[PDB]
């Protein structure tokens, strides 16, 4: 009658899961796994609590309701931009986690990998097909997890310092959903000894700042940190800048009638009526820029992850972190002028100009005449291509690649071992204009093992590139190591080396765009303080 | 009795000259034409006085004295450094220029080039071996004029407002010898409506002064700028710190029994013996540092009624040539002066630590802010410690802040702005060279190809390097005859195309850019940095 594999027993109570088909055999699904109570009414903007126990039988057969966030409408029904919105239903009553084992489970104590999603902490979620663990499950035999975390002002508005909107309780979903793994991950075949974080932009910049806050090291033991860093400058805000967005998005709502009085108007309001006005707290136009982001208020992050890191011993950490190839361009038609995804967006010098304010907001001027000079080829100032790729590399460098590459630095330079690559491939399938490249967010199908869906397009080449992916993060997960060929050599800060990955064999490099990084991470700090 | 040909009538006398032998014919050169009143005694700081007319006949048969200077002790007996220090007597009485001119004469009025040597305003004369004129009279036909004019403190020791000592007064000797070309060149057969200044180094940063001083404008008609502009800089100084420095150097040497009333300051520094000022002349450069010198033209609204670079911002240059160039290796020299780690004797592959350090010497009184600038653009972050790149990278910064990327500013203006430019690098090692290989064509080597040395037969240039002294001494007196080196050909300077051409044995070759990643943060960037 009833598959005896698909019940499991939590702390809470009894579960029910689903037997999921792949190509290469069935996994074992649990989906829709309450861990918290749900955070609704006055328990919105407080940190989550623990899933109370519940009787009868939990049915863990489909994933449950998304987040409430922004829903993206800049291309709609086009591709590139539906895979990232809410393919489920919208709700505050959204803490729940996912689980995918091998079939039967596993009997002896098998690798945890642990996926947070990222979306700039106002978007995201664990349902996305993009995120399908099936794949992963059953080429590499680990045990699969993933949460929903509370984004945009309902997991990250803080008044500082108040306990009725402390801020970071997405963040606090995330350790939550940590605390869980501790207590539950073995009955279904999961090892909690040997769990490994990864995560991909805000999802990266999530594991970070795990990494930096002492209560969530007890809960994992590897880290990857995918085309993100906690040390991001769109990562993370300050307490005084805090309170003025959240003051803000009180006032566009029609709030209030202190702070107690003017988070419980916010409760009053549907959740629908926050989000559409969340982006217009920001100080200025912008791209790669977050309304409500993880504070820096002394609690969870006791000071700036810049500060952490460098304070920080990292002996006995193993950390694999890497970016695409085209960090920026996804950003660019989203607010650089003169850019569109149905051109070549063949830019004048006027425009590039401009943009760098946009890709550069809240900087001086004196900061941005920086930013000119060094993106500037002198012999072709004007040339349009050169422009569009120019533009395109001071966001990607500003905000993913420039901030990785200093946390593999550091981390390496105070006792971690780190693996750093770029992902090069531009997906046979990817809908995105050519002159965009590899685009932000378009490793991940690959890490996840999709192009091994035989209902998708990929090449026969392109599903052998899958499977190496896969056995590089799942070596990673089970010894620190991704290696097995050519072979994968640790990040170090003087080397500086790191692997491409494409198509062909590993091939070694120095340099994680050393000459504009030295830039944004050396010099630019300095300007900016005098 | 006597040959016509050697002599010659000006306005303030007669003139007796000499027949030069040179490879190709003779020369007749008048050596030592007094121009100038002697600024001895009291006139010392003084602006130059006209000659006084003379009976008789004046001998202009040899060189004069150099004016007093500092004679360079780093590496005694040395040709690289002993071939710019003076080679004859050191004197205030030094106000002397010379001609030479075709022999015979010639019939039809001729191009004149008039030489300006440089030195950092405080060393050079127009005796030295290296600027004889023989050579480019012999082979390419024109009249060449040179003339000595004050250094040091004697030529621009600065109380600024004062009458006793206004500064500048070098530069007034400059142009004195303008204006004494114009209303006598024409004796000795030159066109006086046909005048091309050249000079390098300080010289050319003197000759650009002269193309955005009014009064001096009017005396010549084309420009040629060797590894030099009047923007760098080294080449001028503010009127604050001009007074700072010759109050202190006046303190130096006993005066007054500091600052006060400038009358009596001056009166007590004309007591002194010119070789004291000298010895004293250095201790008044806030900072150690290479390519710095004390007593440059000041920038007190008279000669220069603005900074050079206002002045070429706002300067409209139609209807005027100009020739501009650097040598390859712009830096090297000036590092074996005081960088750490730095010698011509060894390979001076210099450390992390010396090159920081040599930043601070090469790019003096800049803020730290700046001096991280600096090493932010010349480190290769690849390979932050290689120690033969950093020694390329620090005569890098020395280089293009000093020579490159001023003269490259200069060009981009003047392009931009009416005047036609034409913009060269000159990247051959000359086969007699007596600095280490490290250092590559360094600063002022190519004035010897220029002036045809390479023809001198007690010289061991190889016939390749003939040649090409030959080609460059065609260029230079095409560009002084027409306003174009050309007739491989060479393409205007332009701010956009920034075209250039390469200077060695092989033909022209076109390039693209005078450094323009560097001088792009020195000369858009950098001064946006210190002014906020
Ligand atoms: C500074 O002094 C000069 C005069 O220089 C000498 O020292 C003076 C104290 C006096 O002894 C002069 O005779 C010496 O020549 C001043 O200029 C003189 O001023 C007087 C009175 O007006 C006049 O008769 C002289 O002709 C001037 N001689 C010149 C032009 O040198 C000058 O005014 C003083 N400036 C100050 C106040 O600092
Ligand atoms: C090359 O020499 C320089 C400076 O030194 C002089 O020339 C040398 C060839 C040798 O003859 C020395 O005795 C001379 O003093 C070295 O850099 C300097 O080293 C001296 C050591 O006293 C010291 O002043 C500073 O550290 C450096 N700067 C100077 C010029 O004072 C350099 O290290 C030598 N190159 C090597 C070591 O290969
Ligand atoms: N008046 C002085 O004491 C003095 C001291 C040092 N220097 C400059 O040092 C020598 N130098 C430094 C850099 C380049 C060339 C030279 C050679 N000059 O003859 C000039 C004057
Ligand atoms: N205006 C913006 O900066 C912006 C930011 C993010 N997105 C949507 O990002 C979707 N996304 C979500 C998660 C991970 C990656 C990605 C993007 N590309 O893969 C749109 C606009
Ligand atoms: C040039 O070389 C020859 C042969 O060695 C020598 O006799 C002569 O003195 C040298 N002259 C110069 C200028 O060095």
């Amino acid at each position: 009658r009833e598959d005896a594999e698909l019940l499991v027993t939590v702390r809470g109570g009894r579960l029910r899961g689903i037997r999921l088909k792949t190509p290469g055999g069935p996994v074992s699904a649990f989906l829709g796994i309450p861990f918290a109570e749900p955070p609704m009414g006055p328990r919105r903007f407080l940190p989550p609590e623990p899933k109370q126990p519940w009787s009868g039988v939990v049915d863990a057969t489909t994933f449950q309701s998304v987040c409430y966030q922004y829903v993206d409408t800049l291309y709609p029904g086009f591709e590139g931009t539906e895979m990232w919105n809410p393919n489920r239903e919208l709700s505050e009553d959204c803490l729940y986690l996912n689980v995918w084992t091998p079939y039967p489970r596993p009997t002896s104590p098998t690798p945890v990998l642990v996926w947070i999603y990222g979306g700039g902490f106002y978007s995201g979620a664990s349902s996305l097909d993009v995120y399908d663990g099936r794949f992963l499950v059953q080429a590499e035999r680990t045990v699969l997890v993933s949460m929903n975390y509370r984004v945009g002002a309902f997991g990250f508005l803080a008044l500082p310092g108040s306990r009725e909107a402390p801020g970071n309780v997405g963040l606090l979903d995330q350790r939550l959903a940590l605390q869980w793994v501790q207590e539950n991950v073995a009955a279904f075949g999961g090892d909690p000894t040997s769990v490994t974080l990864f995560g991909e932009s805000a999802g990266a910049a999530s594991v970070g700042m795990h990494l930096l806050s002492p209560p969530s090291r007890g809960l994992f033991h590897r880290a990857v940190l995918q085309s993100g860093a906690p040390n991001g400058p769109w990562a993370t805000v300050g307490m005084g800048e805090a309170r003025r967005r959240a003051t803000q998005l009180a006032h566009l709502v029609g709030c209030p009638p202190n702070d107690t009085e003017l988070v419980a108007c916010l409760r009053t309001r549907p959740a629908q009526v926050l989000v559409n006005h969340e982006w217009h707290v920001l100080p200025q136009e912008s791209v790669f820029r977050f309304s409500f982001v993880p504070v820096v208020d002394g609690d969870f992050l006791s000071d700036t992850p810049e500060a952490l890191i460098n304070a920080g011993d990292f002996h006995g950490l193993q950390v694999l972190v890497g970016v695409v190839k085209d960090e920026g361009s996804y950003f660019l038609v989203y607010g650089a002028p003169g850019f569109s995804k149905d051109n070549e967006s063949l830019i004048s010098r006027a425009e590039f100009l401009a943009g760098v304010r946009v890709g550069v907001p809240q900087v001086s001027d004196l900061a941005a005449e920086a930013v000119v000079l060094h993106y500037t080829d002198w012999l072709h100032p004007e040339d349009p291509a050169r422009l569009r790729e120019a533009l395109s590399d001071v966001v990607g460098d500003h905000n993913v690649v420039c901030p990785v590459a200093q946390l593999a630095g550091r981390l390496a330079a105070q006792g971690a071992r780190v693996y750093a690559y770029v992902f090069e491939h531009r997906a046979s399938t990817l809908s995105w204009p050519l002159w965009m490249g590899v685009p932000h967010g378009y490793e991940i199908e690959f890490i996840f093992g999709i192009p091994l869906d035989p209902s998708r397009n990929y090449t026969a080449e392109e599903k052998i590139f899958a499977q190496r992916l896969m056995r590089y993060w799942a070596n990673f997960a089970r010894t620190g190591d991704p290696n097995e060929a050519p072979q994968w050599p640790p990040y170090t800060a003087g080397a500086q080396q790191y692997v491409s990955l494409d198509l062909r064999p590993l091939e070694v490099r120095r340099g994680l765009r050393a000459q504009a990084c030295a830039f944004w991470n050396r010099f630019l700090p300095k300007l900016l303080s005098a």
